[PDB]
Formats: structure tokens, C-alpha cells, sequence
């Protein structure tokens, strides 16, 4: 650790300017060459944030009940994770401002979204201000096949991006085995006390209802001791996502998942 040296910041993979792609859907919409999807309005999409900004790894966009999105250049995979605030406040009707982080994932056919939030406000009278971790899944999955349309010696590995309560979103990517339930992978994103750690997972059939379905348990070298639990919606190939468990030595913190592949 003195004269061989040969990293920079390999701490992680993707960082604050690695892979804008998503920088691309708040301030690029559509074009003129989207092999596929243009873009998506949200006419009705939300109703509870009349309007809300959300900046990405690149720039930011206004969003809420009515707004509008373009994707035309997501991909088959890709994902979509931003900050932004839900505020509804009309000249007689809704009034509020939510601060918290999104994640919206998207696959070949479907996709998936997921809300968070991280700070809340009252205004009844006092009450103007809140605080709490919300995170809210959104759009389904690609799609919702029972892995038993194909169990018999498919490897079921899948990767992606996740998000806690406490710690930065999540980062993890894990191998797991078809009918055999049998995966295991490590998950990680921040560099906290849990920066990293390494995870099982078990392919069941019936999943949340008969697609793929993911179960382990996470643990650190050191003293961690997490769980992880997810449903995959791909024969063998599409997405995964779902959620995780990590008991820290006093406390208890809830990471969400969510990948393709």
C-alpha cells in the first residue's frame, strides 16, 4: 500500500457524472431517431403532486399531476433515480410542499418507478414541517412470469440499483439459480458504515403472485446482519425488484431494490 498504487475512484462504479443517460430525460426530451418511445406525458400519472421539481445527475425538471416525461432514449434497462420535491398549493384547492427521491426503472416492454421521501410539511397550523423516510414503489415490472416456465438449469443472475432509508439509494448485484432457488450477491452504493456487503438469494416459482421470485440474507465481514427479499418478472431475463433488510447492532434500517437482468 506504498509503492503499488493503480486506482482512482474505484470505490463504487457509476458516480456523480458517470452515466448522466437519466440527465437526458429531464432536460432532452424526445428527437429525431428514437428507434422506440419518444416520451410519456403524465397527464394523470400523479395527482397528489400538483407539482414537484426533481434535478438528475445532470439537470433538473418540473413534474406533478399533469406534467410529462420523454425517455426516448432509455433502453431496455435503464433507470431513472432523481431528487425532487411533490408540492400541491392551487389558488383554492391542494397546499403543501414534500421533498423526497425517485426511482424509475425501465425494462424492454414495462417498467417500474418507485417514490421516497425524506422531508414532509403540515400546514394545519403548526404542523407546516415533517420528517420521515416514505418510500413508495411505482410502475410494475417488465414483466410478471412465474420463473416455472422454465425451471429447469437457468442461472437466474440479476443486477442493479436499490435505495435505503437512511443511506444513499443502493447499488447491488446478485446471481440467482431458477426453480433451484439458489443466488447469492453482494449489495452496495455509499461508502456509511455499510458501504458494502455480501448477500444470498434463493429463486423461488411463485413469486408475489407466479413470477420469479428472490429471498437471502445480507452480512458484513464485520457484524452486519441484513436480509433480502425480491420477486423477478422475466422468464429468465427481464428485471427483478423488491426490498431488503439490514440490522445494524441497535437499530434497523429497510433498503429497497431494484434491477434488470
Amino acid at each position: 500500500m506504498g509503492s503499488s498504487g493503480g486506482g482512482g475512484s474505484g470505490g463504487g462504479g457509476v458516480t456523480a457524472d458517470i452515466g448522466t443517460g437519466l440527465a437526458d430525460a429531464l432536460t432532452a426530451p424526445l428527437d429525431h431517431k428514437d428507434k422506440g418511445l419518444k416520451s410519456l406525458t403524465l397527464e394523470d400519472s400523479i395527482s397528489q403532486n400538483g407539482t414537484l421539481t426533481l434535478s438528475a445527475q445532470g439537470a433538473e425538471k418540473t413534474y406533478g399531476n399533469g406534467d410529462s416525461l420523454n425517455t426516448g432514449k432509455l433502453k431496455n434497462d435503464k433507470v431513472s433515480r432523481f431528487d425532487f420535491i411533490r408540492q400541491i398549493e392551487v389558488d383554492g384547492q391542494l397546499i403543501t410542499l414534500e421533498s423526497g427521491e425517485f426511482q424509475v426503472y425501465k425494462q424492454s416492454h414495462s417498467a417500474l418507478t418507485a417514490l421516497q421521501t425524506e422531508q414532509e410539511q403540515d400546514p394545519e397550523h403548526s404542523e407546516k414541517m415533517v420528517a420521515k423516510r416514505r418510500f413508495r414503489i411505482g410502475d410494475i415490472a417488465g414483466e410478471h412470469t412465474s420463473f416455472d416456465k422454465l425451471p429447469k438449469d437457468v442461472m437466474a443472475t440479476y443486477r442493479g440499483t436499490a435505495f435505503g432509508s437512511d443511506d444513499a439509494g443502493g447499488k447491488l448485484t446478485y446471481t440467482i439459480d431458477f426453480a433451484a432457488k439458489q443466488g447469492h450477491g453482494k449489495i452496495e452504493h455509499l461508502k456509511s458504515p455499510e458501504l458494502n456487503v455480501d448477500l444470498a438469494v434463493a429463486y423461488i416459482k411463485p413469486d408475489e403472485k407466479h413470477h420469479a421470485v428472490i429471498s437471502g440474507s445480507v452480512l458484513y465481514n464485520q457484524d452486519e446482519k441484513g436480509s433480502y427479499s425480491l420477486g423477478i418478472f422475466g422468464e429468465k431475463a427481464q428485471e427483478v425488484a423488491g426490498s431488503a433488510e439490514v440490522e445494524t447492532a441497535n437499530g434497523i434500517h429497510h433498503i429497497g431494490l431494484a434491477a434488470k437482468q
